[PDB]
């Protein structure tokens, strides 16, 4: 992969892997993510990188709080997917990170996504809100004017979440990381937890539709030592309501919603 | 990749991931399993299949891993370039093994190899089944005539017969069970899975003090997805050696059974 000419954003081709795709015989959703998170990795490392080195002396780190991933056409296994992403300022509230994919071949746009970033302190976990000095660190590697994957005034990824109601429709419990659900970091990788989301959708609804849309909110971090059920609720295409809590006392670590199109 | 000049082998370049990268900013074993099944199913794309020769497509016949053997000196770095190369090979009516060598693109050295055995099985009864002659003469074409072997040496580890564990284990990872991201296109659990429930049990003391250097894993049984898995683990040992089996949380029915060697950082 490299940065466009201008220095503004970053693009990457990938093969989709044998062992990347799903029952259809296309990439599954827990691969365009992994993807998305490779290419968002890749752009910052050809930037001088995330974190900037007045973030790193204040020990902050960026956070997602924020996933939407809307896919029109998932790759087939042995395609080339040409992923497009850039960074964005959005005040001192924090930043943003977007994704175009396209088909390599035809040129089409097959998928998009965008993701809502926080500071915090990576001892005291305390958001700290974005400062000026960590503000001109990095807007030289931002477009200046609004660039947005989803541009449109009112989308769905800017669309409140409720709180699902017990009892749950459907659930998934017991759910536990593994050290391959890790990153080098020791953390859950954000991956796993739209894996423990999809794990209470009905196997009925993953026969008979593709996933569409996925919006998730990210509360708090899932520990090793951690447990989590997954519960789900349709509300209405098909359309569902997400929680995942801990186990134990039912302790909040993600909400969200999943939109699916009939095959 | 391409399969190379003479055709009795295939080679792939892989760039390493930052999600496929440990603690230790290098591969995990995991990954590493994760490309050798990536360039053996390339492999068999480029030589005119789709594992399943003709006859055995007309008999619901399929290859299924009996045993599994990865030994590592050099575990590639994030960003790093990874050569793999395969082959394969015909072992009379018992079945075909597949073999691989993994080297440093840059350095051109030999970071580390693999070995394989696959046996023919009935996919419908699941009943193991010899080698006919029809489906011998049809891979014969594809595999190099003369004896390849990625683990030459007379006494190599390849080889070795592995005891089952005794109750009480040592240590043990409980409740272990496979979701959606675990099955390949077939609804089968992925053979990868295995090799990291073998890994649960292994305490981490023996993860953050050494680095996995050889694991061999012998296939007995597949998990289903409605399956539960309990991974358990004993020490039978400047280096560590542990004895592994996996069982069915419920009845104790054995699925696996395996050996790890782990050298000091
Ligand atoms: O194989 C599939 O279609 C598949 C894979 C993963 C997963 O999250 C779901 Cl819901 C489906
Ligand atoms: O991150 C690591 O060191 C790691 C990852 C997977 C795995 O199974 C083991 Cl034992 C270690």
């Amino acid at each position: 992969g490299s940065l466009t000419e201008d220095g503004l954003s970053y693009k990457e081709k990938f093969v989709v892997r044998s062992y990347e795709v799903g029952s259809n015989k296309t990439a599954t959703v827990e691969t365009i993510a992994n993807l998305l998170q490779e290419v968002g990795c890749n752009h910052a490392q050809s930037v001088g990188f995330a974190t900037t080195t007045t973030m790193r002396k204040l020990h902050l780190i960026w956070v997602t709080a924020r996933m939407h991933i809307e896919i029109y056409k998932y790759p087939a296994w042995g395609d080339v997917v040409e992923i497009e992403t850039w960074c964005q300022s959005e005040g001192r509230i924090g930043t943003r990170r977007d994704w175009i994919l396209k088909d390599s071949v035809t040129g089409e746009v097959t998928g998009r996504a965008t993701s809502k970033w926080v500071m915090m302190n990576q001892d005291t976990r305390r958001l700290q809100k974005v400062s000026d000095d960590v503000r001109d660190e990095y807007l030289v590697f931002c477009p200046q004017e609004p660039r947005l994957a989803f541009p449109e005034e009112n989308n769905r990824s800017l669309k409140k979440i409720p709180k699902l109601e017990d009892p749950a429709q459907y659930s998934m419990i017991g759910l536990k990381p593994r050290r391959a659900d890790l990153d080098m970091n020791q953390h859950v990788n954000n991956v796993t937890y739209i894996g423990w989301v999809l794990e209470s959708i009905p196997q009925e609804i993953v026969d008979t539709h593709e996933l569409q849309v996925i919006t998730l909110d990210y509360r708090r971090e899932c520990q090793q030592d951690d447990v989590v059920d997954s519960l789900t609720t349709t509300t209405s295409d098909s359309q569902f309501l997400h929680l995942l809590r801990l186990s134990g006392d039912g302790q909040e670590i993600n909400r969200g919603t999943t939109l699916w199109r009939k095959k």
